[PDB]
């Protein structure tokens, strides 16, 4: 089962986001455009309508924050932890809250962000892991371009066997 347990429920459809700070990692042209681009994964497998706001509230809190911040969680320093990602519904909730003490790059072998950005709104949609050595919700990273990017079948099947 590729979902999460319980009943991750949203009960809305039409979706927002607003990116809180930016990033000295990787400039904020090269993280909106990421964010985007992870967003719009889910849409080509989704009935879910996903928008971009800059008044009102943001449904997924995108925040880019380290330490004991908030939420009682804290977050690790460079490696370890990479997001906190909730699960879904209205209110503190349904989020993904990234690691700034990790150094985020667009470089191959260093931390990418887009690659986890999208497990990440997948965790706020109900998601959980995969176990098909070929999968985006495995356990272990493999990386893969941002724009040679596609799901795995067994990931599709996920997002298709919640939102069916
Ligand atoms: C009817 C007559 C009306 C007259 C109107 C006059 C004109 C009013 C114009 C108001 C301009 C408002 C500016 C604006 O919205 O600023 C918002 C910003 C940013 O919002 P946002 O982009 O969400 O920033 C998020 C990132 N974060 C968390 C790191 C801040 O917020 C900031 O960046 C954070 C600012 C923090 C200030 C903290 C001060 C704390 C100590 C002082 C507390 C005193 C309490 C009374
Ligand atoms: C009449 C009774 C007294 C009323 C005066 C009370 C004091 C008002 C304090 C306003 C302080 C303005 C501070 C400022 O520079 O705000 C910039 C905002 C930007 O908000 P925002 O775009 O959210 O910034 C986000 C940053 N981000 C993405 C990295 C998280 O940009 C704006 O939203 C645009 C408007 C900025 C200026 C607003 C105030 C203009 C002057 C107000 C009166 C001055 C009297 C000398
Ligand atoms: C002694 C005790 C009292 C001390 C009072 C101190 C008052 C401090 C007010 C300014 C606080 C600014 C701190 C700061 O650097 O915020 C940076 C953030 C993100 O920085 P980040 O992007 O994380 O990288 C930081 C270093 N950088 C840019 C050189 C690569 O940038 C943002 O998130 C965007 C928001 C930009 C606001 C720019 C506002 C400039 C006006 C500052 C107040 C002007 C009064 C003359
Ligand atoms: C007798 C009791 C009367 C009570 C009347 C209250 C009526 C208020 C009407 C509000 C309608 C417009 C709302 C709207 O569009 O808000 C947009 C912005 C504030 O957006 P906000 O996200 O807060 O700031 C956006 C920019 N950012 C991110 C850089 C900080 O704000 C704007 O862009 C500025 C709009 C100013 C609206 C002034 C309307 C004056 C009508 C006064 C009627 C008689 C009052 C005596
Ligand atoms: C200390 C600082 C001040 C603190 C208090 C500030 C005000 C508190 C109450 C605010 C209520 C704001 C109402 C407002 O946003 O109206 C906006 C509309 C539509 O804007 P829209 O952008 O569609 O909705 C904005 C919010 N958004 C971005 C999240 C979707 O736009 C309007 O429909 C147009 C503007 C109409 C104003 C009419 C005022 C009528 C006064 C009539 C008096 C009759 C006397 C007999
Ligand atoms: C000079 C500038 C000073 C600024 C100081 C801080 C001011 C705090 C402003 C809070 C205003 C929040 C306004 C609000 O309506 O936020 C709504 C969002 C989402 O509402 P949403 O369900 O999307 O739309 C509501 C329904 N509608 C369409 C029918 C209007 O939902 C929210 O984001 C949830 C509510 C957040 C509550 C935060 C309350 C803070 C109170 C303490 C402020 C201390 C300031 C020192
Ligand atoms: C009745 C009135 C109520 C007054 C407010 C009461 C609030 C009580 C609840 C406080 C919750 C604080 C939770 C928290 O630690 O948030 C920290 C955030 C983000 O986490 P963090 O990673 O710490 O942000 C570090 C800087 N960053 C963005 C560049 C990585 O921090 C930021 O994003 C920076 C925001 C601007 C802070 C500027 C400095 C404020 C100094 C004065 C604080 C006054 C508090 C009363
Ligand atoms: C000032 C006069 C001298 C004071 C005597 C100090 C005596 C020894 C105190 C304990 C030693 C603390 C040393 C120190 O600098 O701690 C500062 C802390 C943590 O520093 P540190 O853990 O490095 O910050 C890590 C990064 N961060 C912000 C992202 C979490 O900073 C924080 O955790 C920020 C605190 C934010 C509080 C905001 C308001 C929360 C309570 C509001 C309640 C409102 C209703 C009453
Ligand atoms: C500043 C800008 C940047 C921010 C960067 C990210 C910062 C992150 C801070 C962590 C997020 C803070 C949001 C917050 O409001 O959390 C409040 C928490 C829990 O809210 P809650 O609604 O319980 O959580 C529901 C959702 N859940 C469990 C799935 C997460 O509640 C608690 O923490 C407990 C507080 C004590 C509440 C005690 C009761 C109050 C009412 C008492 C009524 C007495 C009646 C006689
Ligand atoms: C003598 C006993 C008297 C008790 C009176 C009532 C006390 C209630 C407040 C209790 C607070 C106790 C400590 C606690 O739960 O902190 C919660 C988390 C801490 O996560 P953590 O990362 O450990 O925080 C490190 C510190 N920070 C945030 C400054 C970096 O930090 C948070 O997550 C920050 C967000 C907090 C949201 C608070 C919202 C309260 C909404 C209340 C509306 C109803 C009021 C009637
Ligand atoms: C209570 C009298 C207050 C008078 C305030 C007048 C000024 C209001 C300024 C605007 C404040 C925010 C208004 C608001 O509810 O906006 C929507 C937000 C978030 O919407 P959303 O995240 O979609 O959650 C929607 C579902 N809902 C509304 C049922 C919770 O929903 C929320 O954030 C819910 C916040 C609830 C605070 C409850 C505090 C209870 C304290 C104990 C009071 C005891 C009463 C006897
Ligand atoms: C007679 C009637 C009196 C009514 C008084 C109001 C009573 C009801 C108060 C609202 C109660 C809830 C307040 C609260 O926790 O706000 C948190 C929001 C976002 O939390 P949210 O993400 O909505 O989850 C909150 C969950 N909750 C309520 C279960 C704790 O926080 C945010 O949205 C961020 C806001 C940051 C504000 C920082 C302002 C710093 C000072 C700015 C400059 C002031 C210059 C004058
Ligand atoms: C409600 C009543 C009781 C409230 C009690 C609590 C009051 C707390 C007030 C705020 C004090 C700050 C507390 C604190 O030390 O937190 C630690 C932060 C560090 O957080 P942050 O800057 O994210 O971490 C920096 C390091 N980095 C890049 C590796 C992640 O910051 C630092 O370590 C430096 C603190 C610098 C303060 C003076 C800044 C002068 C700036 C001069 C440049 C602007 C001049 C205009
Ligand atoms: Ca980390
Ligand atoms: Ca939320
Ligand atoms: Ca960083
Ligand atoms: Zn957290
Ligand atoms: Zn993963």
């Amino acid at each position: 089962f590729r979902e999460m347990p319980g009943g991750p429920v949203w009960r809305k459809h039409y979706i927002t986001y607003r990116i809180n700070n930016y990033t000295p990692d990787m400039n904020r042209e090269d993280v909106d455009y990421a964010i985007r681009k992870a967003f719009q994964v889910w849409s080509n497998v989704t009935p879910l309508k996903f928008s971009k706001i800059n008044t009102g509230m943001a449904d997924i809190l995108v925040v880019f924050a380290r330490g004991a911040h908030g939420d009682f969680h804290a977050f690790d320093g460079k490696g370890g932890i990479l997001a906190h990602a909730f699960g879904p519904g209205s209110g503190i909730g349904g989020d993904a809250h990234f690691d700034e003490d990790e150094f985020w790059t667009t470089h191959s072998g260093g931390t990418n962000l887009f690659l986890t950005a999208v497990h990440a709104i997948g965790h706020s949609l109900g998601l959980g892991h995969s176990s098909d050595p070929k999968a985006v919700m495995f356990p272990t990273y493999k990386y893969v371009d941002i724009n040679t990017f596609r799901l795995s079948a067994d990931d599709i099947r996920g997002i298709q066997s919640l939102y069916g």
